[PDB]
């Protein structure tokens, strides 16, 4: 079946919003937000920290789960996933799917489905309240194509963030859109320029 996955942000009843580090735009930086934007920018493969906020905490069993989509265009249809020079290259982690363009890294407990209805990828982690005296919870995602690969890539790639009960109960979402490049600290700079 077709779908077009919703973007619409929903904090919901707990509260759930998204935060990013603050990193600037050196050289050296390896991820880093556009709020002007709502736009990452990360390399391949490196660690992508998205913090999750909530007023009130989500009861036990609840899930986190991202998706990849394309914005916007004939390719809001298509799923998401990773070209063939990374689709079969030697890189998996022994969790994720090959084909999977978005992964977590630093947790036994990922989960990764290929819905049987939609064929849409996804990545879903176990939502553990932050630890006292912290404000939030933090993934380290990991995008496994740069957008280069990305087929689509008359669309922008958006990253959807949605909080769901055990039971696949949706209670929130968020979406931020994402460049994987070699330089995010530049492209970033030049993207706000424009
Ligand atoms: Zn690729």
């Amino acid at each position: 079946s077709s779908s077009v996955p919703s973007q619409k942000t929903y904090q919901g009843s707990y509260g759930f919003r998204l935060g990013f580090l603050h990193s600037g735009t050196a050289k050296s930086v390896t991820c880093t937000y556009s709020p002007a934007l709502n736009k990452m920018f990360c390399q391949l493969a490196k660690t992508c920290p998205v913090q999750l906020w909530v007023d009130s905490t989500p009861p036990p069993g609840t899930r986190v789960r991202a998706m990849a989509i394309y914005k916007q265009s004939q390719h809001m249809t298509e799923v998401v996933r990773r070209c063939p020079h990374h689709e079969r290259c030697s890189d998996s982690d022994g969790l994720a799917p090959p084909q999977h363009l978005i992964r977590v890294e630093g947790n036994l407990r990922v989960e990764y489905l290929d819905d049987r209805n939609t064929f849409r990828h996804s990545v879903v982690v176990p939502y553990e309240p932050p630890e006292v005296g912290s404000d939030c919870t933090t993934i380290h995602y990991n995008y496994m194509c740069n957008s280069s690969c990305m087929g689509g890539m008359r669309s922008p790639i958006l990253t959807i963030i949605t909080l769901e009960d055990s039971s696949g109960n949706l209670l929130g979402r968020n979406s931020f859109e994402v460049r994987v490049c070699a330089c995010p600290g530049r492209d970033r700079r030049t993207e706000e320029e424009n």
